[PDB]
């Protein structure tokens, strides 16, 4: 029935405001958009200007250097090969060209990673949730920055997944030609999530459904390569930052099935850990 994604101030939440719409869109929807988090369009930009600035004019070498020895690791590049490129940082081990852009990005990933505890530190808060170590050795954790660029101009449908988050913030840059690639369930349809002014968009993942004994949804979602018709003008990027636990973070496993999640492992519980390696 219901499909629509509301969008809320983050300073308001904090002031108090707006707490019944804000626990029934968690527990029914378990995205949202956010404005005045402390993230800004501008900051997007100079972050996406960089990074395109090295996939265009890079050298040989130097693009050599910050591609990503194995996938598994997630760091560095992938695609600048001179579909889509791709640069992921984390809290360490990273891969820079050069000292300006190790400046401007470690600067963006620490804003990001600050927007998103305090998202998370909300959304806590509004399911009177007390992981157990506290709230700050949990969200004090092992972050992942995934920034993705799409340039060709000025094929295999994937299914819809949740993510394996506690919370996952997404920023884009839109299309010229008006294509929406992001798409979720909420209500049972399938809702467009395009670039919104001045706000940022927000997913629950399963990790926030754990932590709180199943009061927050994890939605499931797709991004969508265009058509041939919807090619000429779809240049676009995303950046999207997730809020991973720390490896030794626990769950029952009654629970984790319980709530609809692939669990390849048995017993009573299990870390994060295992459940992805
Ligand atoms: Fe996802």
């Amino acid at each position: 029935m219901d499909t629509t994604v509301p969008t809320f101030s983050l300073a308001e939440l904090q002031q108090g405001l707006h707490q019944d719409e804000f626990r029934r869109c968690l527990r029914d929807k378990g995205l949202f958009y956010l404005t005045d988090c402390g993230l800004t369009d501008t900051e997007l930009k100079s972050a996406k200007d960089l990074v395109i600035d090295f996939f265009e004019h890079g050298s040989e070498a130097e693009k050599r250097a910050v591609t990503s020895p194995v996938p598994t690791m997630r760091r560095g590049f992938t695609g600048l090969e001179s579909y889509s490129m791709c640069y992921s940082m984390g809290t360490a081990d990273n891969l820079f060209p050069s000292g300006d852009f190790e400046r401007i990005w470690t600067q963006y990933f620490d804003r990001q990673y600050t927007a998103s505890r305090a998202v998370a530190r909300e959304v806590l808060r509004a399911t009177g949730t007390e992981p157990d170590g506290g709230v700050e050795a949990f969200l004090d954790c092992e972050p992942l920055l995934r920034f993705r660029y799409f340039p060709q101009v000025p094929p295999l449908r994937m299914a819809p997944h949740y993510d394996l988050s506690m919370v996952t913030l997404i920023q884009q840059t839109p299309c010229a030609n008006g294509f929406v690639s992001l798409q979720a369930e909420v209500g049972g349809a399938f809702t467009d999530l395009p670039y919104r002014p001045d706000a940022v968009l927000v997913f629950c993942g399963a990790i926030a459904t754990l932590v709180t004994g199943g009061q927050v949804k994890a939605p499931r979602h797709h991004v969508a390569a265009p058509r041939r018709d919807q090619i000429a003008g779809s240049s676009r990027t995303s950046s999207v930052f997730f809020l991973r636990p720390n490896a030794d973070f626990t769950f029952s496993v009654p629970l984790a099935r319980e709530c609809g999640f692939d669990v390849s492992l048995d017993g009573e519980t299990a870390t994060f850990q295992d459940w992805i390696g």
